[PDB]
């Protein structure tokens, strides 16, 4: 415990001293960073000093998560393997609610046993994604120490009881509507004229929320995906506030020095030239390995940046051999077999492998 | 069994009142000129009342430590109510009101209605109303359910339901900054009566300014209703003898109803100052005199206003409900034998 703090003292130097990166520096090299909800500099601060926690947050609208979630996933998993404590939170509750953005109209209402079931299926892949990460990154070289962590929480664990006169008084007492209206998905929906509920305008107000109940126990940080720019930046303010002002002495902290407050980041958006699922019963580990291999050549090396825990070097290599004669996909199989192995395991990545040179 | 013999008496009173031998409590009302407004059908609400013994209730919102004679004629509404054997129901608005000084406000206030509350039994009493097992008045506080009710029941019940744009569109909102806290508070007043509503406060019963949260309560409720989970409560409402509805009073520094604040011969000379053109309708308003003897009185007052016989009688009729007997005795004896 005690030790930690010494050794991220010791890394901190070593990053000034340009002897060693920081974790956003290294992120940037990945290409998994697109946007910073604040200051660039001071997230990289922020990660050179402190052993920070990072989330993530996912809304179980269907029994599995695609190909699409992955990369603030990846984030976390780089996190755990560079001994950050990471969260994984699944939005239980928030999913009732679902969030507005990049949206017009509004989500159907679907039935309570199909929301439990997909909860349910949707938590156990995440913790069996928790476990591959961790399997994947020994591959690499990353050994598991005693301080690595990482959780997986549901949001319902507080909204299901959370009193709205409690979110009221320490958030929404605070929170002036008019900037809310201004923001662009509600902007969108009232021009439009595709209407809005009272229960989507309250979304951001949740997410905020989530985060303060994350941030209490050290989560400074929040990343997502390109879309949650919005939700992201409403909840940096949302926190400080709260943080601020709540009545509670334990909690209370005016967060005067920057590298306390909190503060988050984005993930690229993905282009095509429906949903790749990470769940074998759904879509296969032949035809995962058929989606990554199929990978546009000018995208492929962003891809194996983005989508493996493939040393740069190596990258280097491997596109090395590409660029001399790109047909035989050398990249786009490096690619696939590692991302398979992630999700899947070695020995689907072998079989499919195998099969999918053997048939093309 | 009392219930049962309860809608039985209920039963006959509709019958006598379709054949015009007695007087609904709309009616009723009207001849007391307390109804200003009705939000939704009058008709509907006479036939409500006809044929159920529903439920009523009036909101107030502790930002005062005591009520004042403005606040009154809702509650003059509930003790009709009260005496003519209909449930009704007081609501204090603890949650969705310094915190020393809003805690103290709150207890002070809930005393005073606890206070009231016993008064216009006693009041009753004194014009021949005696208490039946039937009856029934109650004092809540909406922080029974607010100190719990989760964020989520309510975006599920009411908020899932409810569109923003409306929101942002009714008079008191257009005009305006707002914080969110602010914005919510047209939900918590609509489920507040909800939580009513689920135990039979069918009507509500508010200050004419009130019309347009009673309004907005009127269509939540219904809503609320038709829509949530639990199917021990979901109702469609399709009867219009058992949707939602209300009515306003008429629309009249403070005279206050804490004697320590306006001591009861302050209270007494205000309603001695009613003008003599108000009077009469003051005096239908504020007490519980019958017609009869309200004509009686004004006929002598109309002989010689100058003696202000009429607001006399008010004053100590209204002083009486507040403050008792003796007080009314005591301040009447003082002005008298002051002018
Ligand atoms: N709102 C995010 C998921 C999320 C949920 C809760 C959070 O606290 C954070 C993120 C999405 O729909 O993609």
């Amino acid at each position: 415990i005690e030790e930690g703090k010494k050794e991220w003292a010791q890394f901190a130097q070593e990053i000034k001293e340009g002897k060693r990166k920081s974790f956003v520096e290294h992120l940037e090299e990945r290409g998994l960073i697109h946007d910073v909800v604040g200051d660039r500099d001071l997230l990289h601060r922020v990660f050179t000093e402190k052993r920070v926690g990072i989330y993530a947050g996912v809304d179980p609208t269907a029994p599995s998560m695609h190909v699409g979630h992955m990369l603030p996933f990846m984030v976390l998993a780089w996190g755990y393997v560079w001994g950050l404590p990471v969260t994984f939170l699944l939005g239980g509750a928030t999913s009732r609610v679902g969030d507005p953005t990049g949206r017009l109209k509004g989500r159907e209402q679907v039935h309570s046993s199909v929301r439990k079931a997909n909860m349910a299926s949707m938590h156990m892949q995440l913790k069996k994604l928790g476990a591959s990460i961790e399997r994947y990154g020994e591959k690499h070289g990353y050994k598991r120490q005693m301080i690595w962590r990482r959780t997986l929480t549901n949001n319902n664990v507080w909204w299901n009881k959370t009193p709205l006169l409690e979110v009221l008084r320490d958030l929404g007492a605070y929170i002036r509507i008019g900037p809310m209206l201004g923001r662009d998905t509600v902007k969108n929906r009232m021009e439009r004229g595709d209407g809005m509920s009272f229960a989507e305008f309250t979304y951001p107000l949740m997410q905020a929320w989530d985060w303060w109940m994350l941030f209490k126990n050290g989560c400074q940080v929040q990343v997502g995906g390109s879309d949650q720019y919005g939700n992201i930046l409403f909840g940096v303010g949302a926190v400080k506030t709260i943080s601020k002002n709540t009545v509670l002495q334990e909690d209370n902290n005016p967060l005067s020095d920057d590298l306390d407050k909190p503060i988050g980041f984005t993930t690229p958006l993905l282009t095509t030239s429906n949903a790749i699922w990470l769940d074998k019963d759904m879509t296969s580990t032949f035809e995962l390995y058929q989606f990554f291999v199929r990978t546009p050549d000018d995208a492929v090396e962003r891809y194996l940046k983005m989508f493996t825990f493939l040393p740069i070097p190596e990258i280097s290599k491997i596109m090395e051999e590409q660029n001399q004669d790109p047909s035989r996909r050398v990249a786009q199989h490096a690619l696939a077999y590692e991302f398979v192995e992630l999700i899947h395991g070695k020995d689907e990545a072998d079989a499919v492998s195998m099969q999918h040179r053997q048939l093309f």
